[PDB]
C-alpha cells in the first residue's frame, strides 16, 4: 500500500492526525490507578453477637448462615472465622471473572433467608455484606494533639460531621470508619442494684418502655365526621436524646414514694458502641477514616479532591481535630508516571542522537521523532478501548515495548537513507524501492510479534491478569506502530528526505566487520557449535534462576506486628505498641514520620492479646542511602525487636499489591472431612506440623495459621436449683449475658442522629471469676439469689478461633517452598505428608495454592502453539518448509544475557523479567527475519549469491541493528537499572532487557548471516 | 407520630450507604409526615437499569 500512500502523503497525516487526536482524547477517559484488578472476586459476610466465643458462635450462626450458601452461581470456594469476639466473617471468592454486582447479590440475596434461623442478638447487629478489599486508596487520620477529645470523642465527629461529606465525592467508591459514634452507655452495678432488688432485666425492660417510639393517628385523614376542619397530627411518645433523660427512668418505686432512677442502678455517659480496639496516632488518640478507590475513578484525581473537601471542612470544632494522612497511595503513582514518561521522551531523545551520528542530516532524526508520538498516543487509545487503564503495569507495558516501535521507525528511514545511497534514486524511487524491501517484512514479523506475545493473557489467575496488562499493551502499541510503518514513515521520510572519529571510522569497521564475518563460514558449522554451548548454558542458567511475581518495592509505609502470649491484655498490649512507637520515633527519627498503631487488629484474631502498628516514613527524599529503606529500616527494626519481653513484635514490608497472591509460599487447608472433633483434627494437624519439621530439605516454615485453644471459665447453671429456688433459667441468663457482655437495647436520637443504646455492668464488677459473686437475679417470690446458689464454675480450655474451609471445620496452616526447591514440588511433599494422617482428616489447597495448582504451569503448553505459529507465519513470509528455521535460532542467543540477571546481578525469574525476555526476543527474530530476507529477496531477485549474498545482505544491515540496538540500550540504562526509590520494577524491567539484548546483536550479527547459511543448503544439497 | 423522626432514622441512613453504586448522577429523596419515605437515584444515560 505504501507505495500508493508516499504518492499522497497528504493524507497519510490525517491518518496521522485522528489516531493522535483519539489518544489524547483517550489520555482524558483513561482512569488512573495504582494497579488493576486482579484478585478473583471474593465477598465477606460479617456478623456479632455482643460476648460469644467461637461454638457459640459457630454454631449459633457461622455454621446456619453458610448451611445456605447453595443455588449462588460460579463459586470456587468458601472460607469462614468464628472467633471469641463475637465476630464472623464467611467470605466466598468465586471464578475468574464473575461478575462482582451480581455475585454479591445472590450470595446476599440468600443470606436473606437464613436470617429467620440468626438468633435474635445477631439479627439485630444485622449482618452485613461486602466485597473483599481490606486495603486501599488512601486513609486520613483524625488526631487531636491536646487531649480533649478520647478516641470515641474523635470517632463520633469524624462520622457525625465529616463521614458522609467525603463519601460522596467524584471517587470514594466506599468509606470505612475507624471507630463508632457515640453510644448510649449504661455501665450498671450490681451492688447499687441489688440493693433496690432490681436486676438488669429490670433495668432493660424500661429503657425500652421508657425510650421507644409510639404511633397515633392524625385528627381527619381516615374517614371523617361530616363537615370537618382542622386535621392535624398527633406526636405521642419518643425516644429520649440525652444521658439526662436517660439518667431519669422510674426503674423501682416502694412504700416511700421511693424514686429509684437508672441513675442510681448504675452510671449514664455517651462513649463509643464498641470498645476493644485502642487506635492512636504518635501517642495520640485517633479515630481516622480509610476510602477505596471508586471502580473506573482516577487514583490521583479523587485523592486530590479527598484533600480538597477535607481543606474547606477542617476550619472546625475547638481542641485542634488536626486531619492526618499515614497513608496514600498517589505520590507512589504519580511518581511512577513522572517516571516511564521520561523513559519515553528521552528514549527519543536517544533515538535523535543516535541515528544523527549514523546518518548525515536532521530532517532524518524527525522522522522517528514524529512516529513514536504518534504510535504512542494511539495505542493510548486502544487501551481505552478495551477499557483498560493506566496503572503501573500497563504503563511498564509500553516502556517494555519503547524499543520495539522505536526500531519500527529506525528500520524504515534508513533503508531509504541507504537506497538513495548505493547508487540510489530521489527519495521519492528510494522510498519506493526501499520501503518495498521491508514492506512483507515489516508485515509477517507483525504476525510474528503478535505471536511470542498473545498467548500471555491466557494465563492463570490472580496472574495472568497482570500478563494480560502486559500482552494487549504490547501487541496494541506494537502492532498499532508496524501500521503506521506502512502508512506515515514511508510518507514521511519521503518527502523530507535528502564526525571524521566516525563514517570515517565506520565505513572501514563495516567492511572489516563483514570481512571477518567473510570467510569464516566456509566450514559454515564453524560456531554451529559454539552456540550449542550458548542453548546448554541458557540451559542451565534458566533452571538455575530464582523465581517471583513481582518485586517488593519501598512504598509509603510498613508495619510491625505485636503479639503478647495467650490471654494478655489490651493494657499490657498497649506498652508493647508505646515502645514500638518509641523504638522507631526517636532512633529513627529522620525516617519514621509517624507510626499509626492499633491493638486489637491482630492479624491472625483480634482480642486485647495482639496489636499491629502501622508506620509511615517521610518522603524517598529525605530518604537518601540505601541505609535509609525500607528494605533496611525494617531490618533494624526486626531485630531491635527481637530483645523484647513476651511479646512477639515483627516488622516488614507489604508486597506489591497488597491485595493479591502474596509469597511463592504454599496455603493449606486440613479439612475435619467426619465426626473427628476440634481435638481430633488438632492431633490431627499436630501431626503434620511436627511431620514436616523433619523435612527442613524441602524446606518449610509450616505454621498453623491460627490460634491454640486457651483457657476459659465456664459457667453453669444448676436447673434444678434454678427450678427450686423461684429463679428463671432465663432471668439468670441476661444478668450474667448483660452483666458481663453487655447487651445493646435499642436506639436513640443525639443532635439529629440515631444511634444505639447499650447498657452493660461497670467494668469493676466484671474482671474476675470472682466477682460473679456480685451478681443478683430477683427470684418468684422476690428474694434476691446469688449465683452460686444455683451455678458452679470451673475452668478450662476451649478454642478462640474455630476456622472453618467449604462447610467443614478446618484449620490452616500455611509454609514457603525451599531455599533450593519449587514451589510446586514443595507443595507436593505437604501432600505425601498429607497422606497418612488419621483417618477423618482430608486436605486441600485454597489461595495462592489454588490457581498454581489449577492452571500453574502452562508456558509450555502455550507458547509451543506459538512458536508454531511463528513458524507457520513465518515460513510463508518465505516460500519454504525449512528457511523460516534460520529465523528461529535466535530466541537462544538474546535469552543468556538476558539470563545474566543472575550471573551479573541478584534478580529472579519476576514476571517483569519474563515480559522483557519477550520484548528482547522481538527484535531478535526481527533482526533476523529481515538478513533471511535480504538473503534471498537479492539471492532470489538478482539470483545472486549462494553465500555472496548473505555477505553483502549483513552487510545492507549492520546499520540498522547496530542503529537501534545503541539508542536502546542507553534509553533502558537510565534510573532504569540504576535507582533509588519508587522503583523495583525499574531494576526489574532493564537490566532483562539490557542484559540479552546486548547479545542479541553482538551474537546476531555473526550467526543470525550463518544459520542461513548452515541452512538454505542443507536443503536441496547435493 | 414521626415529625423528622423518619427522616435521619430511616433517610439519612439508606441515604448515607447510596455511595459507590456507578453511573449514579443525582439523589433525591423527600422524607413523609406519614411516615413514608422515598429515595431515588438516577444514572448517567445509557446505564443499566437491572
Ligand atoms: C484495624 N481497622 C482498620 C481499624 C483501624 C483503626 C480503628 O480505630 C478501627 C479499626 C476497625 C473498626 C471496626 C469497627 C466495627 N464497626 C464499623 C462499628 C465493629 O463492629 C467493632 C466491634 N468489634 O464491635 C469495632 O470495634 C469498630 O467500631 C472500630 O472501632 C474500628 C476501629 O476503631
Amino acid at each position: 500500500m505504501p507505495n500508493f500512500f508516499i504518492d499522497r502523503p497528504i493524507f497519510a497525516w490525517v491518518i496521522a492526525i485522528i489516531i493522535m487526536l483519539a489518544g489524547g482524547l483517550a489520555i482524558l477517559k483513561l482512569p488512573v490507578a495504582q494497579y488493576p484488578t486482579i484478585a478473583p472476586p471474593a465477598v465477606t459476610i460479617s456478623a456479632s453477637y455482643p460476648g460469644a466465643d467461637a461454638k457459640t458462635v459457630q454454631d449459633t450462626v457461622t455454621q446456619v448462615i453458610e448451611q445456605n450458601m447453595n443455588g449462588i452461581d460460579n463459586l470456587m470456594y468458601m472460607s469462614s472465622n468464628s472467633d471469641s469476639t463475637g465476630t464472623v466473617q464467611i467470605t466466598l471468592t468465586f471464578e475468574s471473572g464473575t461478575d462482582a454486582d451480581i455475585a454479591q447479590v445472590q450470595v446476599q440475596n440468600k443470606l436473606q433467608l437464613a436470617m429467620p434461623l440468626l438468633p435474635q442478638e445477631v439479627q439485630q447487629q444485622g449482618v452485613s455484606v461486602e466485597k473483599s478489599s481490606s486495603s486501599f486508596l488512601m486513609v486520613v487520620g483524625v488526631i487531636n494533639t491536646d487531649g480533649t477529645m478520647t478516641q470515641e470523642d474523635i470517632s463520633d465527629y469524624v462520622a457525625a460531621n465529616m463521614k458522609d461529606a467525603i463519601s460522596r465525592t467524584s471517587g470514594v467508591g466506599d468509606v470505612q470508619l475507624f471507630g463508632s459514634q457515640y453510644a448510649m452507655r449504661i455501665w450498671m452495678n450490681p451492688n447499687e442494684l441489688n440493693k433496690f432488688q432490681l436486676t438488669p432485666v429490670d433495668v432493660i425492660t424500661a429503657i425500652k418502655a421508657q425510650n421507644a417510639q409510639v404511633a397515633a393517628g392524625q385528627l381527619g385523614g381516615t374517614p371523617p365526621v361530616k363537615g370537618q376542619q382542622l386535621n392535624a397530627s398527633i406526636i405521642a411518645q419518643t425516644r429520649l436524646t440525652s444521658t439526662e433523660e436517660f439518667g431519669k427512668i422510674l426503674l423501682k418505686v416502694n412504700q416511700d414514694g421511693s424514686r429509684v432512677l437508672l441513675r442510681d442502678v448504675a452510671k449514664i455517659e455517651l462513649g463509643g458502641e464498641n470498645y476493644d480496639i485502642i487506635a492512636e496516632f504518635n501517642g495520640q488518640p485517633a479515630s481516622g477514616l480509610g476510602i477505596k478507590l471508586a471502580t473506573g475513578a482516577n487514583a490521583l484525581d479523587t485523592a486530590a479532591a479527598i484533600r480538597a473537601e477535607l481543606a474547606k471542612m477542617e476550619p472546625f470544632f475547638p481542641s485542634g481535630l488536626k486531619i492526618v494522612y499515614p497513608y496514600d497511595t498517589t505520590p507512589f503513582v504519580k511518581i511512577s508516571i513522572h517516571e516511564v514518561v521520561k523513559t519515553l521522551v528521552e528514549a527519543i531523545i536517544l533515538v535523535f542522537l543516535v541515528m544523527y551520528l549514523f546518518l548525515q542530516n536532521f530532517r532524518a532524526t524527525l522522522i522517528p521523532t514524529i512516529a513514536v508520538p504518534v504510535v504512542l498516543l494511539g495505542t493510548f487509545a486502544v487501551l481505552a478501548a478495551f477499557g483498560f487503564s493506566i496503572n503501573t503495569l500497563t504503563m511498564f507495558g509500553m516502556v517494555l515495548a519503547i524499543g520495539l516501535l522505536v526500531d519500527d521507525a529506525i528500520v524504515v528511514v534508513e533503508n531509504v537513507e541507504r537506497v538513495m545511497a548505493e547508487e540510489g534514486l530521489p527519495p521519492k524511487e528510494a522510498t519506493r524501492k526501499s520501503m518495498g524491501q521491508i514492506q512483507g517484512a515489516l508485515v509477517g514479523i507483525a504476525m510474528v510479534l503478535s505471536a511470542v506475545f498473545v498467548p500471555m493473557a491466557f494465563f492463570g489467575g490472580s496472574t495472568g491478569a497482570i500478563y494480560r496488562q502486559f500482552s494487549i499493551t504490547i501487541v496494541s502499541a506494537m502492532a498499532l506502530s508496524v501500521l503506521v510503518a506502512l502508512i506515515l514513515t514511508p510518507a514521511l521520510c519521503a518527502t523530507m528526505l535528502k564526525f571524521g572519529w566516525f563514517n570515517r571510522m565506520f565505513e572501514k569497521s563495516t567492511h572489516h566487520y563483514t570481512d571477518s564475518v567473510g570467510g569464516i563460514l566456509r566450514s559454515t558449522g564453524r560456531y554451529l557449535v559454539l552456540y550449542l554451548i550458548i542453548v546448554v548454558g541458557m540451559a542451565y542458567l534458566f533452571v538455575r534462576l530464582p523465581s517471583s511475581f513481582l518485586p517488593d518495592e519501598d512504598q509509603g509505609v510498613f508495619m510491625t506486628m505485636v503479639q503478647l502470649p495467650a490471654g494478655a491484655t489490651q493494657e499490657r498490649t498497649q506498652k508493647v505498641l508505646n515502645e514500638v512507637t518509641h523504638y522507631y520515633l526517636t532512633k529513627e527519627k529522620n525516617n519514621v514520620e509517624s507510626v499509626f498503631a492499633v491493638n486489637g487488629f491482630g492479624f491472625a484474631g483480634r482480642g486485647q492479646n495482639t496489636g499491629i502498628a502501622f508506620v509511615s516514613l517521610k518522603d524517598w527524599a529525605d530518604r537518601p542511602g540505601e541505609e535509609n529503606k525500607v528494605e533496611a529500616i525494617t531490618m533494624r527494626a526486626t531485630r531491635a525487636f527481637s530483645q523484647i519481653k513476651d511479646a512477639m513484635v515483627f516488622a516488614f514490608n507489604l508486597p506489591a499489591i497488597v491485595e493479591l497472591g502474596t509469597a511463592t509460599g504454599f496455603d493449606f487447608e486440613l479439612i475435619d472431612q467426619a465426626g473427628l472433633g476440634h481435638e481430633k483434627l488438632t492431633q490431627a494437624r499436630n501431626q503434620l506440623l511436627a511431620e514436616a519439621a523433619k523435612h527442613p530439605d524441602m524446606l518449610t516454615s509450616v505454621r498453623p495459621n491460627g490460634l491454640e485453644d486457651t483457657p476459659q471459665f465456664k459457667i453453669d447453671i444448676d436447673q434444678e436449683k434454678a427450678q427450686a429456688l423461684g429463679v428463671s433459667i432465663n432471668d439468670i441468663n441476661t444478668t450474667l449475658g448483660a452483666a458481663w457482655g453487655g447487651s445493646y437495647v435499642n436506639d436513640f436520637i443525639d443532635r439529629g442522629r440515631v444511634k444505639k443504646v447499650y447498657v452493660m455492668s461497670e467494668a469493676k464488677y466484671r474482671m474476675l471469676p470472682d466477682d460473679i459473686g456480685d451478681w443478683y437475679v430477683r427470684a418468684a417470690d422476690g428474694q434476691m439469689v446469688p449465683f452460686s446458689a444455683f451455678s458452679s464454675s470451673r475452668w478450662e480450655y476451649g478454642s478462640p478461633r474455630l476456622e472453618r474451609y467449604n462447610g467443614l471445620p478446618s484449620m490452616e496452616i500455611l509454609g514457603q517452598a525451599a531455599p533450593g526447591k519449587s514451589t510446586g514440588e514443595a507443595m507436593e511433599l505437604m501432600e505425601q505428608l498429607a497422606s497418612k494422617l488419621p483417618t477423618g482428616v482430608g486436605y486441600d489447597w485454597t489461595g495462592m495454592s489454588y490457581q498454581e495448582r489449577l492452571s500453574g504451569n502452562q508456558a509450555p503448553s502455550l507458547y509451543a502453539i506459538s512458536l508454531i505459529v511463528v513458524f507457520l507465519c513465518l515460513a510463508a513470509l518465505y516460500e519454504s518448509w525449512s528457511i523460516p528455521f534460520s529465523v528461529m535460532l535466535v530466541v537462544p542467543l538474546g535469552v543468556i544475557g538476558a539470563l545474566l540477571a543472575a550471573t551479573f546481578r541478584g534478580l529472579t525469574n519476576d514476571v517483569y523479567f519474563q515480559v522483557g525476555l519477550l520484548t528482547t526476543i522481538g527484535l531478535s527474530a526481527k533482526n533476523a527475519i529481515l538478513i533471511v530476507e535480504f538473503a534471498k529477496d537479492l539471492m532470489d531477485k538478482e539470483g545472486k549469491g549462494l553465500i555472496e549474498a548473505t555477505l553483502d545482505a549483513v552487510r545492507m544491515r549492520l546499520r540498522p541493528i547496530l542503529m537501534t540496538s545503541l539508542a536502546f540500550i542507553l534509553g533502558v540504562m537510565p534510573l532504569v537499572i540504576s535507582t533509588g526509590a519508587g522503583s523495583g520494577a525499574q531494576n526489574a524491567v532493564g537490566t532483562g532487557v539490557m542484559g540479552g539484548m546486548v547479545t542479541a546483536t553482538v551474537l546476531a550479527i555473526f550467526f543470525v548471516p550463518v544459520f542461513f547459511v548452515v541452512v538454505r543448503r542443507r536443503f536441496s544439497r547435493k
